[PDB]
């Protein structure tokens, strides 16, 4: 089934944004949270 739903895109970006925010790309992190807040 490729195309991962919304259950593993959600997921996936949570742990990214944890990482990229304390992990030194805060730039992402910012506009990360942003996305998973705007997603429809």
């Amino acid at each position: 089934i490729t195309g991962d739903v919304s259950a593993a895109n959600k997921d996936a970006i949570r742990k990214q944004m944890d990482a990229a925010a304390s992990k030194g790309d805060v730039e992402t992190y910012r506009k990360l949270k942003a996305k998973l807040k705007g997603i429809r």
